[PDB]
């Protein structure tokens, strides 16, 4: 008595709902922003639609044929091999990338609050980023509202598939859409639009001579897509036999790409208007925001339902994250679905309590050298498991599976499309992440 999606739209709004994120605003603008900008842009562009497409139907396919969750998916279609590798590294990177997202998602949860508490509604006297500095240094105020939202996470995911993850707002990813093109507009009339849009869209290939630009666009490429941690073969699982599979993965992208793209025209603009650096890190969403919501008469109003949409949309991407270990503990050790969940979820907001020192005591703590505590969790998780991880996927399908199982369960049998797609998780797809490795590294 396995579960499956209840409704036939719900598989398709809740990938969606997997994909857009935080990654699409937070981590975009700051990875983009000092990798270049446009150069940087093309590079991860061409990554998603050759390599970032054939993945997302990829892992479709793996989850909805084998019906179960990451690694049991591997056993059942190919048991005792090899394969089932990338499974367990996904499901090691979404417990990695979960217990740092839900402090960012932290983040957002405390400027809500001073929104609606009329805090930040006029600048303070330190400045937006005396107040962030002041506040991601303090120890104590970021784990209390990491936990808040980790335990909104859990309750969603300890509910269930059908009643939790599959019940969810239609309206609030559209509504943040729509509130970041309106943003994205004035941000164009603030004076730096000319200064952002040529960082953003002239290419400079100067930048492109570092290798590690690759797989910072490799990286981000399938951080956004929600690829390599196990999310997409879990939804997938949850799938009926009957279903558009291919269109749901241009979907997700090309929806998740133009999420992306409205980003950076919302914030470079801003950033150049205020003077500011792209590449000032982590915290350049959280310092330029803010300014710009400021310079609105009724921008405290901007805030308060800028931060509520972006926060739904975060809920949404960790509520995919943690389901991954849940399905797992679930179907390998027999635990109850709220005991997986609220012990996996306890467990990895305690690993994210160090990713959360990192920008207050723990600074000067390196593990990866040059790199804290955060960049460390964040560098093996997204710059190492997710492509490595997705190249498995890529030869599993291309050289695990006969081609007729491949373009049957993926629907591209009749289509111009398959033997495209078959290209990419044979050749394209493998080859592209081995020579970013070798080039990086
Ligand atoms: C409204 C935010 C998003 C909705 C989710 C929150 C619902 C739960 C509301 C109760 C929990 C709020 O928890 C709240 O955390 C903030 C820290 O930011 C504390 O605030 C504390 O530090 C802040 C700094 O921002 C000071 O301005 C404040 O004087 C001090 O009390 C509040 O004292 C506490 O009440
Ligand atoms: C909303 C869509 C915005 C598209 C922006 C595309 C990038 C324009 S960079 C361009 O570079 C030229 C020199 O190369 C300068 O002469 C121009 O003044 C400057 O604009
Ligand atoms: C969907 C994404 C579409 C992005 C389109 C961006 C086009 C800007 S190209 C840019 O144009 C300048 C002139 O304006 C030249 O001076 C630069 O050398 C050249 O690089
Ligand atoms: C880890 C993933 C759930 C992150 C999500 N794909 C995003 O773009 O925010
Ligand atoms: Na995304
Ligand atoms: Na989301």
């Amino acid at each position: 008595g396995r579960e499956q999606w209840a409704s036939r739209l719900g598989f398709i709004l809740a990938a969606m709902g997997s994909a857009v994120g935080l990654g699409n605003i937070w981590r975009f603008s700051y990875v983009t922003g000092e990798n270049g900008g446009a150069a940087f842009l093309l590079v991860y562009l061409g990554f998603i639609a050759l390599i970032g497409i054939p993945i997302v139907l990829a892992e479709f396919t793996i989850g909805r044929r084998a019906q179960s969750d990451a690694v049991g998916s591997f056993e059942k279609l190919a048991p005792g091999k090899p394969w089932k590798v990338a499974g367990l590294m996904g499901v090691a990177a979404g417990f990695l990338i979960l217990s740092f997202y839900g402090v960012i998602a932290g983040w957002i949860l405390f400027y809500l609050f001073n929104y609606i508490t009329g805090q930040l509604w006029s600048a303070p006297a330190e400045g937006f980023g005396g107040f962030f500095e002041g506040f991601i240094a303090n120890p104590t105020l970021p784990l209390f509202w990491q936990a808040l939202f980790m335990i909104a996470t859990i309750w969603i995911v300890a509910i269930g598939v059908k009643k939790g993850i599959e019940r969810s707002n239609k309206i609030l990813m559209p509504l943040l859409g729509v509130l970041l093109i309106a943003l994205a507009i004035y941000s164009l009339t603030l004076g730096g639009a000319k200064e952002g849009l040529a960082f953003l869209f002239s290419p400079d290939w100067s930048a492109l001579k570092d290798p590690g630009v690759y797989l910072a666009a490799i990286s981000q490429a399938f951080f956004t897509l929600s690829l390599g941690m196990g999310a997409l073969i879990t939804y997938g699982s949850y799938v009926s036999k009957d279903s558009r599979l291919p269109g749901a993965a241009v979907s997700v992208a090309g929806l998740d790409t133009a999420f992306a793209i409205i980003a950076g025209i919302m914030i470079f603009p801003a950033v150049f208007a205020l003077g500011l650096s792209p590449s000032g890190g982590p915290g350049l969403v959280f310092v330029v925001l803010p300014d710009i919501f400021d310079s609105i008469r009724l921008g405290p109003i901007v805030g308060i339902a800028f931060f509520i949409l972006l926060g739904a949309a975060a809920l949404s991407s960790a509520v995919s994250l943690l389901e991954v270990p849940v399905a797992y503990f679930m179907r390998k050790f027999d635990w109850s679905r709220k005991q997986a969940a609220i012990t996996l979820g306890v467990i990895i907001t305690l690993l994210g309590i160090p990713s959360s020192l990192s920008f207050g005591v723990l600074g000067e703590v390196t593990i990866i050298p040059g790199l804290n505590i955060f960049d460390s969790v964040d560098f093996i998780a997204s710059s190492v498991f997710l492509p490595l991880g997705g190249m498995i996927i890529a030869l599993f399908i291309g050289w695990g599976w006969k081609t007729s199982d491949a373009l049957a369960e993926s629907d591209l049998t009749d289509s111009v499309w398959g033997k495209l797609w078959i290209l990419s998780l044979r050749f394209i797809a493998p080859i592209a992440i081995l020579i970013v490795f070798l080039s990086a590294f």
